C-alpha cells in the first residue's frame, strides 16, 4: 500500500503513538522531521530523502518527539506493524546511518562556528528536491526562518551570517531563495571549525 | 559466545569496518562512543548501556567515525554477521531509542546555556555504573576532562561552571568525583533553558 502528502502537511505528531500509528518509508519527496516550541517555531532534527525511515518509534511503543512534515509532495509507503526480516534489516541500516549523521551533527554544534554551519547546511539542502539549478548554480528554495530552524538558530543571526556570506560572493539571497555562486569556497567553510 | 573488556580498554576504532569487525550488545558495563579530535580531545556521542547496542555500521560496511571505549569493565555479545528476526528488531529498536536521544542532545546544543546542559549532563551519568553513593548523596566518578567531553566543552568553561554550581550549593567537586547535593535543583536546570 500507498500514501500521499503535500507539501507542507502534516504527517506526524508528536506524542504518545496511537496504536495504529505506522512508520514509513519515503518513495518519493522529502520530509522534515523537527521539534517546535511553545512559540511555535523549529529545530529541524532530520531530513528524510527517497528511501529513508522516519515513525519508527510507533514500531517499538516509543514517544515521539517531533512532528513529520512533508518538505515536498511526498509518496509513502506505511511498514506493517510486524515488518519481515528484509524489511527490518533496511530499517534498521538507515537507523544507523541516521545515528551517524545525527552524531555529526552533533560535532558541529558543539565545535563549529555559525557560519561554517550555514555552509555545510546550505550544501546539504542542496542534495534534496528543495534545490534545483537556475543559470547553472544551485538554487535553493528555503527561507531564513527555515535556514534558522536548520542550523539551529534565531532569524537575525542567520540573516547577519547570510549576509556576509552573500557580500563575500559565496551566495546571493532574495525572494525566499538561496543561489550558491562557490561550492569549492563552500564546502571548505563546511569542512572547517572556523 | 561473549567477550570481555577492562575499564579503559579501546573496542572499536573509527574507519572502514574491517570485513570481520562485529556489532556488540552490552551485558554488563557501561561503553562510551566518542569522537577524537587530532589533538586527543574527545566529544562523548553516545553512552551505551546494558542491553544496548554498537558498533552497528559493520552490519551494513558503514563507516565508524567513532572509537568505542569501556568506560567500565564490560562483558559484551557480539551479534552475528546476519542476525536473526528477533535480535534485528531489538537492534533496531534500541537505534530507534539512541536517536531519539541524540535528537534531545542537538535540542539541547542549540537551545541551553552551559551550566543547564551541565546539570543534564551530571543526571544522565548518575544513571550509569560510574556512580553510586556516600554519604547519602550521588557521587560521580568523572574528571573535568571527562565532562567537558560529555557537555561538548572545554576545560576551563567546565571548570568555571562547576565551580558556581558548588558555590550554590547543588553539588561539591573534588578528586575527580562530583558529589549531588540537590538533585531536585538539578532537575530544575536541566529542564529548563537556562
Amino acid at each position: 500500500e500507498t500514501v500521499s502528502f503535500k507539501a507542507g502537511d502534516v504527517i506526524l505528531y508528536p506524542g504518545v503513538p496511537g496504536p495504529r500509528d505506522r512508520a514509513y518509508r519515503v518513495l518519493e519527496g522529502l520530509v522534515r522531521l523537527e521539534a517546535v516550541d511553545e512559540e511555535g517555531n523549529a529545530l529541524t532534527l532530520r531530513l528524510v530523502r527517497p528511501g529513508g525511515f522516519f515513525g519508527e518509534e510507533a514500531l517499538f511503543g516509543q514517544e515521539r518527539i517531533y512532528f513529520a512534515e512533508a518538505a515536498t509532495d511526498v509518496r509513502l509507503e506505511p511498514l506493517p506493524e510486524n515488518p519481515d526480516p528484509e524489511l527490518l534489516k533496511d530499517l534498521a541500516q538507515h537507523l544507523s546511518q541516521g545515528l551517524a549523521e545525527a552524531y555529526r551533527r552533533i560535532e558541529r554544534l558543539a565545535t563549529q562556528r555559525l557560519k561554517n554551519r550555514m555552509a555545510a547546511a546550505l550544501l546539504e539542502l542542496s542534495e534534496t528536491p528543495l534545490a534545483h539549478e537556475e543559470e547553472g548554480k544551485v538554487v535553493l528554495k528555503a527561507t531564513h526562518d527555515e535556514l534558522a530552524a536548520a542550523v539551529g538558530s534565531v532569524r537575525e543571526t542567520v540573516t547577519k551570517v547570510i549576509g556576509e556570506l552573500a557580500r563575500e560572493g559565496y551566495i546571493r539571497s532574495g525572494y525566499g531563495k538561496i543561489q550558491l555562486l562557490d561550492l569549492k569556497g563552500l564546502k571548505e567553510l563546511a569542512e572547517s571549525r572556523g
